[PDB]
């Protein structure tokens, strides 16, 4: 075009607006690359994601929807914003790709995870995971898909969701995934709670807490290192589960105290001594099994490890207001799907 340019991405073709400069891979999703830019008008860094036919299966189509959607209704510090949004295509029959622009962050949490970290700056990404979470719980949205991969950071410690979360397509969130995703029991809130505590889990041993090869050894990995649930839990189970869980070998879980010992945390002062009994007793509410007995949000921004960094406008602000049930994820066809991201990218 006359408003646009196209440079070579590995085997695949970026098309962006001229004002998008000096791209370069960042990285790679199911959905598309991502490369970081340079916005000649802003005078900024920038990521672009570049989405191929997002219309192109249901699975896709939904999640490029939701997106669209969220990031243009939901304007929270620690949600990625949506800076710009565009395709090159002249018209609904050309229309191919879907081009989102969001700040450009300086690296994933899979990088910071592989850092030992003071409690400031640990109990600070965590306290802005939590607030984000809240965010879109507030509005009805419930990730379900957080892992490291997902979650962004800036130098200044300033931390980010990518995504909203959320069946069959072609060509690793199962290690965060919750008991009760995995044994098919449905969820709560507090779904998401889980996931923060495999995310917080892995930020102070550095290694994958339940590093499950299929939902199986998934369900397996958990059990070893928290014991067998009780039998409470049990009876929440479908008969088919129940059966399945009950005649699984029996564990009896190791302790937080020997899961996370101090030598794993700062732990020389008497201040650090403080906070990594507290970080302990944090991952002790959020790795629990039975969601009915899982620590919620809102108990978790205001534990006393999170809440030194409480504030109301972060943690308790006005919910998003997310256009009725336009993400009830109801079946469309390909051009129905085509349709829907179309207009949402024109407006
Ligand atoms: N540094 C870094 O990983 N940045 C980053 C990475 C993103 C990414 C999103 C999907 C797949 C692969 C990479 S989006 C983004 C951003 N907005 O800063």
């Amino acid at each position: 075009d006359n408003n646009f340019y196209s440079v070579e991405i590995g085997d695949s073709t970026f098309t962006v607006l001229k004002r998008y400069q000096n791209l370069k891979p960042i990285g790679s999703g199911a959905q598309g690359i991502v490369c970081a830019a340079y916005d000649a008008i802003l005078e900024r860094n920038v990521a672009i994601k570049k989405l191929s036919r997002p219309f192109q299966n249901q699975t896709h189509a939904k999640r490029a929807y939701r997106e669209l959607v969220l990031m243009k209704c939901v304007n929270h510090k620690n949600i990625i914003g949506l800076l710009n949004v565009f395709t090159p295509q002249k018209s609904l029959e050309e229309f191919q790709d879907v081009y989102i622009v969001m700040e450009l962050m300086d690296a994933n949490l899979c990088q910071v995870i592989q850092m030992e970290l003071d409690h400031e700056r640990m109990s600070y990404l965590l306290y802005q995971m939590l607030c984000g979470i809240k965010h879109l719980h507030s509005a009805g949205i419930i990730h379900r898909d957080l892992k490291p991969s997902n979650i962004v950071v800036k130098s200044d410690c300033t931390l980010k969701i990518l995504d909203f979360g959320l069946s069959f397509m072609m060509t690793v969130t199962r290690y965060y995934r919750a008991p009760e995703v995995i044994l098919g029991m449905g969820y709560k809130e507090n779904v998401d709670l889980w996931s923060v505590g495999c995310i917080m889990g892995e930020m102070v041993c550095h290694k994958i807490l339940f590093p499950g090869r299929d939902y199986i050894d998934q369900w397996n990995k958990v059990i070893e290192q928290l014991g067998t649930p009780c039998p409470e839990f049990m009876k929440k189970l479908q008969p088919t589960v129940r059966t399945y869980v009950e005649n699984r070998p029996k564990y009896a879980g190791y302790s937080f105290e020997k899961l996370f010992p101090d030598v794993l945390f700062p732990a020389d002062s008497e201040h650090n001594k403080l906070k990594a009994s507290q970080a302990r007793d944090l991952l002790s509410k959020m790795l629990v099994i039975d969601a009915s007995k899982r620590i919620s949000v809102d108990e978790a921004l205001q534990h006393p490890y999170i809440n030194v960094w409480y504030d109301p406008s972060e943690a308790e602000a006005p919910p998003p207001k997310i256009p009725d049930k336009q993400l009830d994820e109801r079946e469309h066809t390909i051009e129905e799907w085509k349709e829907l991201i179309y207009k949402e990218v024109m407006d």
